């Protein structure tokens, strides 16, 4: 592990997300903020809001630039409404380094922070394409590279407890580590293999073939990528096209048939409890998403298990029951790899190469009869074909 000063740098939880300490303005204002590699936009809270403990005060920067121009975000689960501007910009546990980028002061939102999270900002990590109010908007991964030697690549190791994190030790418990400019061999076990960032937005991949306990989907590939497939650390399941979603539960539901559980379950708004230490892991599937490899006619499996699509909470009653929610959810706008795929796996966003790198993370859960994989090559034709076109 070559990167020791950003390794554990991360804090949080798959269902309220994962966050890192950043600083803004002179003298440096502290912030915890969301790592979404799901957007574009760098923005901070920068009003009072009930859910914010701190903000950004512009008026207390001497560097802040005001840019004189409105800005609105809209995502799939909240929005808000800011004022552009640049100011310093450094993150305590990163690069020793310190960059002037655009941040959107935050100054109303709709279901956009989150009661007890302890972030007050976003980091959207993809690319300009879709930042707003358009790609002329210099997303902040973008600026580190151009002005410093920071190489063009960040992995993400985002760390499930595999249990409940009561609101202290949330707190103090790492959640997982952000390497920028480089990859921690000591966050990951086994081989990195890399799938092509298809186009550079979100950060878009292709899913070739899927697999529940070994036993093929078997759905024409497009519908896998229907309309595209992305990886995205600021949304918690694992998210489904539709018709993909109705053919992955029925699955799941017979490999898991020797229990019964509500549909309420499988909507992933109840949860379903076991006496303590007693969760029936071996009943339920292994997952396998098998994506485009970098060589032609290759392509290479994850393999994650309900430790990861299984996510831990705290029964309504607080007992002593292990209780979980199902992670994986019906999405109209394609899948999304999100925080409970992640958990099982070290990340590897090589901008650089355009391609993202998967290997089984140091810090996902199982149990010891099963592991997350990572495994490859199969040979596998016309993957092209399993990219959607509008
Ligand atoms: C992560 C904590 C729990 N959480 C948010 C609160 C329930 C989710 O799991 C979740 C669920 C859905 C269905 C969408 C998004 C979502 O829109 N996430 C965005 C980031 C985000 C927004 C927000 F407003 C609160 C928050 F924390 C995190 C991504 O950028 C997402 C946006 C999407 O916008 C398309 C218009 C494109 C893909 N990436 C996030």
């Amino acid at each position: 592990g070559s990167f020791v000063e950003m390794v554990d740098n991360l804090r949080g939880k798959s269902g309220q997300g994962y966050y890192v300490e950043m600083t803004v303005g002179s003298p440096p204002q502290t912030l915890n903020i969301l790592v979404d590699t799901g957007s574009s936009n760098f923005a901070v809270g920068a009003a009072p809001h009930p859910f914010l403990h701190r903000y950004y005060q512009r008026q207390l920067s001497s560097t802040y630039r005001d840019l004189r121009k409105g800005v609105y975000v809209p995502y799939t689960q909240g929005k808000w409404e800011g004022e552009l501007g640049t100011d310093l910009v450094s993150i305590p546990h990163g690069p020793n380094v310190t960059v002037r980028a655009n941040i959107a002061a935050i100054t109303e939102s709709d279901k956009f922070f989150i009661n007890g999270s302890n972030w007050e900002g976003i980091l959207g990590l993809a690319y300009a394409e879709i930042a707003r109010p358009d790609d002329s908007l210099e997303p902040f991964f973008d600026s580190l590279v151009k002005q410093t030697h920071v190489p063009n690549l960040f992995s993400l190791q985002l760390c499930g407890a595999g249990f409940p994190l009561n609101q202290s030790e949330v707190l103090a418990s790492v959640g997982g580590s952000m390497i920028i400019g480089g990859i921690d061999h000591s966050l990951y076990t086994g081989s990195l293999w890399y799938t092509p960032i298809r186009r550079e937005w979100y950060y878009e991949v292709i899913i070739v073939r899927v697999e529940i306990n070994g036993q093929d989907l078997k759905m024409d590939c497009k519908e896998y990528n229907y309309d595209k497939s992305i990886v995205d650390s600021g949304t918690t399941n694992l998210r489904l096209p539709k018709k993909v979603f109705e053919a992955a539960v029925k699955s799941i539901k017979a490999a898991s048939s020797t229990e019964k559980f509500p549909d309420g379950f499988w909507l992933g708004e109840q949860l379903v409890c076991w006496q303590a230490g007693t969760t029936p892991w071996n009943i339920f599937p292994v997952i396998s998403l098998y994506l485009m490899g970098e060589v032609t006619n290759q392509s290479f499996r994850i393999t994650i298990l309900p430790q990861q699509y299984l996510r831990p909470v705290e029964d309504v009653a607080t007992s002593q029951d292990d209780c979980y929610k199902f992670a994986i959810s019906q999405s109209s706008t394609g899948t999304v790899m999100g925080a409970v795929i992640m958990e099982g796996f070290y990340v590897v966003f090589d901008r650089a190469r355009k391609r993202i790198g998967f290997a089984v993370s140091a810090c996902h859960v199982h149990d010891e009869f099963r592991t997350a994989a990572v495994e490859g090559p199969f040979v596998t034709l016309d993957m092209e074909d399993c990219g959607y076109n509008i």
